[PDB]
């Protein structure tokens, strides 16, 4: 029932970007390059994850997912690694959203799922971890004022079921007790959202430097 990622496979290596996804590709201009853009979807079920890879680059955007127990900081070359290391609930696999832009993506159901009683894991990657905690050419290290949250809305046939907001990194208090990056898998509580067609995610960051990305797995599961 859950969106546990398990039984994805990977072509090459530890994770997948899109790469190796098949979808459809055209021709766009993009900061003044000509560029050919695979759009493709990966799917877990009932659920539906979109992918946008540029061939010439090695870039992407959207949904990907790993296994990857890698958790040394190396930048873009380790960036599909959660903080553990491993998936939540110990399972193997998991999803990586590259939310680029600060702007929103969605998981899309072919069927309503109920989220009542229920909810999903969130972590932070290694990269976007390393990155607030430490600073890097983009990221002033996190200090008083510094954030990273998500925002999740539930929606059935694009109708809001509701909108919760969860913070990755908080260091907005003036209280330095209340700062935290978060490197464990966390349970996140989406009972209010009840039953939805689609998921909306969407980052925001005191810093727009900040690696624009989130660890999420084990969608639709009880408290632990
Ligand atoms: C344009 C852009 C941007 N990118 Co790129 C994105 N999306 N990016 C791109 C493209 C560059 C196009 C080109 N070279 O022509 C594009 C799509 C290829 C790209 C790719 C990547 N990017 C990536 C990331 C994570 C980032 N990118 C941003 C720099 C991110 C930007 C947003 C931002 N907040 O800064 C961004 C939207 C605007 C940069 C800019 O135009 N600056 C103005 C320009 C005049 O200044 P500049 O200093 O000369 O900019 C150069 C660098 O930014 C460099 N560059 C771009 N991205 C990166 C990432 C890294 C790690 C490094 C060392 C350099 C770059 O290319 C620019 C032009 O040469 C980033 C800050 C956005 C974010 N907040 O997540 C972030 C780096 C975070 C960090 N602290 O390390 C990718 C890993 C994304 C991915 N998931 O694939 C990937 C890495 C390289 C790769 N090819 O695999
Ligand atoms: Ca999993």
């Amino acid at each position: 029932a859950a969106i546990s990622f398990e039984g994805l496979g990977f072509a090459s290596g530890d994770y997948e970007k899109g790469a190796n996804l098949s979808g459809v590709e055209t021709t766009e201009n993009r900061f003044g390059s000509d560029v050919t853009v695979r759009r493709s979807t990966f799917s877990h079920g009932g659920a539906n994850f979109d992918n946008e890879y540029v061939v010439e680059w090695g870039s992407w955007s959207g949904w990907g997912y790993s296994r990857d127990t890698d958790t040394v900081p190396n930048t873009y070359l380790n960036q599909m690694s959660a903080m553990p290391g491993i998936g939540a609930q110990g399972t193997t696999n998991y999803g990586i959203g590259y939310l680029s832009g600060w702007t929103t993506y969605s998981i899309d159901y072919a069927s309503a799922f109920d989220f009542s009683g229920l909810g999903m894991f969130v972590t932070n990657t290694v990269y976007a971890y390393d990155s607030m905690l430490n600073g890097d050419g983009f990221v002033t290290a996190f200090t008083t004022g510094d954030y990273l949250k998500v925002t999740i809305e539930g929606f059935n046939s694009s109708i809001s079921t509701g909108s919760l907001d969860f913070y990755l990194a908080d260091y907005r208090s003036a209280i330095a007790a209340e700062h935290y990056i978060l490197d464990a898998w966390t349970f996140l509580d989406l009972d209010t959202l009840g039953a939805v067609d689609e998921l909306q995610f969407t980052l925001e960051s005191s810093q727009s430097g900040v690696p624009s990305y989130l660890a999420l797995d084990q969608v639709g599961v009880v408290p632990e």
